[PDB]
């Protein structure tokens, strides 16, 4: 469960798709 929130700090929410 609330994977996602670490996938995300996994590369620092590198994944900033809505930090855009």
């Amino acid at each position: 469960k609330v994977g996602f929130f670490k996938r995300n700090r996994a590369a620092l929410e590198e994944d900033d798709e809505e930090g855009e």
